[PDB]
C-alpha cells in the first residue's frame, strides 16, 4: 500500500480544545555524542516542530550549548550523568535513542542503561548508529512498541542481508524475528514502511533531500508523531515518514538542496493545513 | 471578571516621548540553574521583547553564552557569584526567580539570597520550583508586591489543595494566608487571576499552547509588563496574561502548535497594535 | 544646526566600483569584558552591517563563541592576549574601546596597553566605562582623531558637570579642554554631535529606544561609518548618529520597542537607501 | 574568456531521481583555528548550502558550538585528534584545507597530516593562509586535482610576484610549474580563473563585496560545487566563482554592503533557477 495525504489528513487529527499537555507526551532523545551533535539538534528540533509536548535531550556536554542556541524549547543534560539519565527514562512516553550516539564506551554504557530502564508502556525508536549496538547484543525486549529507523547499511548489520538482497521479500522474513508490532522504517532511496505483513511506499520525494541530517530530522518527526497520536502505530510513523518528504517536496520547488533544518521548520504550518 | 483586549487596550499606553529609561524599568531574572537553561532564556526573550528598560540574569555559568546567541540585549552572570548578584537585586525593580532554578543546594542558597535582600519597593515574581521553595520555608515578606504564578502540582504545595480541589473559592480562600495585595496567575488550561476578591478569566488560549517553555515565557511577559506599566498591579499583570494566549490564539490560525520562542518574536508588533 | 537625512545623504556616497577593501577600513572592538559581552556582540554586528570592511573583537575568552553564533564575519581573541591585541591595534584604522569593558584590573591593564599602543592616524572612540577609565587619568593624546560616546553620567565624570548642569554652554566649554578636533556625542534623550564651537541636534528618535543595548549598537555605527567615509569627520559621526534613529523611527511604526540588534539587521537596506 | 550565467546554466544540471548521495560528494574543511573561527563557519556555511551531500569540518575545539549554532548539518571534531582527521581525509572526496587555518605549530603539523593523507582521486583545495604553508616547503603532489584560491598577496608568496607584477602573463607562466591540471582563482578585484592556457573573466560583482569573509564563503561554494558536478573540473569551478559574485550582484540592489552569510543564505534558491 501507498502512503499518502490522505492518510495524513487521517491521523494529524485537529487538537482537543480540554485536554492541555500529557496528552501530547514527553520524548527523551539520547545522542549526540561527541562529534555528532548536530544529529541529535536536528532530531530535537524536528521532534518539538512535530508538537511534542514535551522534548528532553541527553547528550554530550558539550553540546549542550549548541542544541539551546537553536531550542530553548528542550531541556538537555550530560548524558554521562547516569541517575538523571534514569530518572528521565521514567518520565519519557518516547525514547529516541541513536542519532549521533557513536559506538564508544559512552554509548554503549548509555545503550544498556537505556535498554535496562525502558518499560513496557514506552515506544522505543532506534536509530542510526543504535541499531549497530542492537546488533552486538541480543532475548528479552523491554517494550513491543519498538520502532527501527536504520540505513541500508545499518539494516544489513541487524538482519544480515546486503544491499542487494535487501529485497521486500528478504526484509519481510527478517522482521519475523523481532516482537510481531516492530515497524521498520527502510530509509532508502525510497523509504518503506514494514510491520507485520503491511508495506507502505511514499510516492513523495527527491534527489534535493540527499543531504546530511536527512534521517535525524526523519527520527525527530516520526518521535514527535508517536508522541502525539495514539491511533494505530504503523499509520503514525507512516504519516511522519509521508510529510518529511511531503515537505520537502514543497520546498524543492525553490530550493535545489532541502536543508534538514529548513523542513523542520515548515512542519506546524504544514501539519497545520493537513488538520484542516 | 473577564481579561479581554479592551483591557489590555487599557494598559498598553503609548510611551511618553520625554521619559527615557527608568519609566521602563529594570528586571533581574534569576533561573537557568543546570540543566533547566533554555527556561531563562525563554523568560528573558520574553520579558526584552515585552519592553522592559533592562532585563539582567543570574543564570548557570554554562548557559549564558546560549542566552547571547537568543538575546545580547540582556547582561548575564553566574548566579553564584553571590555580591554580585547582590548587587543586581538592588539595582532592579523587578525580581523574577524561580524559572529553571531547579531545587538544589544553589537554588536554596540563591533562594535565601534573594529573599533577605528584596526590598518593600521591588515587585517579585516567584515562578515554577521557586514556588516549592517557598512552601518549606515561611513569616515576614520583604515585599507586598509578590506576584505568583505556579503551574497545578506547585499551588497545591503552597496551599495544600489537590487539583480536584483546586476550586475557585478553595483557591481564593488560599490566598487570604498571603498579603493582602498578592496576585496569584493559576496556569492552567484556561490560566485565572486573583487578587484579593477579584478573579479575572481568559477567553483566549487553545491546545496549541501545551507545549515546553510556554510558562517560562508567560513569567517573562508579566515581568515586562509589571516593569513599565505602574498603574493597577492586577491589572497589568492581566494584561500581561490575556497577550500571551491572544498572540498564541493568532499564530495558531498557521501552526498545529504555537512555540514559546514564537510568541515572542510577535510581542512588540502586537503591543504596538494594542497602544493603537 | 540640525542633523537631517540630505546631510546623511551627503555622507553615505555610493561606493567606488574599483576600490575594493582597504578604502572601507579595519575596526578593532575591545570590550565585552564579562559579564557585559552583549555588549560587545552589539556593536560589532552594528559595525558589521555599516559596512567596515574588516572588524575585529577584543573580548572575553567565554564570549567569543556568543560573538560568532552571531557574526562569523568578526574575527574575535581573547583581550588577555597582550601580544596578539597590540598586533591587532597596529593592523586597525580605527579603535572602539569601552562598550561592556568594565572597570576591572583586566579593564585598565587593557585601557593602558591600547592608550600607548595608539597611532596618530588612528581613530579612536572611547565608549561607555572606558570614559570613566580616561577620567581616572590624564597629559598627551596619541591621536587628535577622538570621539567620545558617553551617557549623561559618564560626562559628567570626565568634566564635572551634574546633569542638570550639563547645558549647552557648559558642555561646550569642558570641551575645550580635549584636542580640537575631538568629537562628543552626548548620548541623551535627544542625542547631540559637539565638535569645536558646532552643535548638532537630531529631531529623529523616540521612546521605543530607551531600551537595553542601544548605545553599544551607536557605538557600532559610528565605528562603521568612520571607518569607509574619510571626509569631516564632525558630519560622518553625525550621520552614523542620525541614521541609528532615524532607522528607530521606520521600526517603530511596528514596534513598541525598538530592540537594538532590530536595527542592525536593517541598516545596509538603508544605507542601500542613502546612498539611491 | 568570459564565465556567465550560460556556462553556470551548463554545469548546475537537474539532480537525478534515482542516484541519492555519494553523487553530491563529501568535503572536509580544515581551518578555523583560532582566532579564525568564523572563516570555517563561513565556507562550511557556503559548501552546505551549494549542495555538497556530506560536510565535515577539522577545526578548533573552543570553534564547534559556535559552527553548530549556524549548521548543525555538518559535523565537526577537533583538528588535533590525529586519528580521527586521518580517518576523515580517507573518507571525504574534496578537501578544503586552509580557510582560518593560521600558521601556527599547529597549523604546520596538520598541512602536513593532510598532504600525507590526500589520495589521487581527492580533490584538494588550498586556500588562504595554506598557501603559504606549501609555500614553505615543496616535489610530488599527493593529487593532480589541485585548486588554488589565494589572495593577491598569497600567491605572490607562492610564485615570486609582487602585485604589479602579477600581470595575466606572468601568473599563467608562474602556473606552468604546478601540474598541468591545476587550477587558480585569483580572487582578486576582478576574479579571474587560471588552468593551463584558459583563463576565465567574470565581469559580475561590485564594491559591496568588499567586506571580511568574502573569500572563505567563495572557497566554501568552490568546495560544495566541484563535490557534485565531476564534468570539466576548470568550469565547475569557473560556475562556483560566477554564482558567488552574480548572487552578491542580486543582493546589492537592496544592500549598501553585502555580507557573506547572506550570500551563503540565497545559494539554493539561485542554483535552483540555473538549474531550471
Ligand atoms: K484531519
Ligand atoms: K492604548
Ligand atoms: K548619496
Ligand atoms: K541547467
Amino acid at each position: 500500500m501507498i502512503i499518502d495525504d490522505l492518510l495524513t489528513k487521517k491521523i494529524i487529527k485537529p487538537r482537543p480544545l480540554n485536554s492541555h499537555k500529557g496528552t501530547f507526551g514527553r520524548v527523551l532523545l539520547i545522542g549526540g555524542n561527541y562529534p555528532y551533535g548536530g544529529a541529535i539538534i536536528m532530531a530535537a528540533l524536528a521532534c518539538v516542530n512535530s508538537g511534542a509536548g514535551l522534548v528532553t535531550v541527553a547528550t554530550h556536554k558539550d553540546n549542550i550549548t549548541a542544541l539551546h542556541s537553536h531550542l530553548p524549547e528542550a531541556m538537555a543534560f550530560d548524558m554521562v550523568e547516569k541517575d538523571r539519565l534514569s530518572e528521565q527514562i521514567t518520565a519519557a512516553d518516547v525514547v529516541l535513542m541513536g542519532p549521533g550516539l557513536a559506538e564508544d564506551d559512552l554509548a554503549q554504557t548509555t545503550f544498556d542503561v537505556v535498554w535496562q530502564a525502558i518499560e513496557p508502556k514506552q515506544t522505543l525508536i532506534i536509530d542510526g548508529s543504535a541499531i549497530n549496538l542492537l546488533a552486538k547484543r541480543k532475548a528479552i525486549w523491554p517494550t513491543k512498541q519498538i520502532i527501527l529507523t536504520p540505513h541500508q547499511k545499518e539494516w544489513e548489520r541487524l538482519s544480515g542481508l546486503t544491499i542487494p538482497e535487501q529485497i521486500e521479500a528478504a526484509t519481510q522474513t527478517a522482521l519475523a524475528h523481532f516482537p510481531k508490532e516492530t515497524i521498520l522504517v527502510a530509509k532508502s532511496h525510497q523509504t518503506k514502511i514494514y510491520q507485520g505483513q503491511k508495506i507502505g511506499h511514499i510516492q513523495v520525494g527527491g534527489p534535493y533531500q540527499a543531504t546530511g541530517g536527512m534521517g535525524d530530522t526523519l527520527a525527530g518527526m516520526i518521535a514527535g508523531f508517536v508522541a502525539q497520536f495514539h491511533t494505530d502505530r504503523f499509520e503514525v510513523a507512516a504519516a511522519a515518514v509521508f510529510l518529511h518528504s511531503y515537505i520537502a517536496d514543497q520546498l524543492s520547488k525553490e530550493a535545489y538542496v532541502v536543508l534538514p533544518t529548513r523542513i523542520s521548520a515548515e512542519i506546524t504550518r504544514v501539519m497545520k493545513e493537513m488538520s484542516e
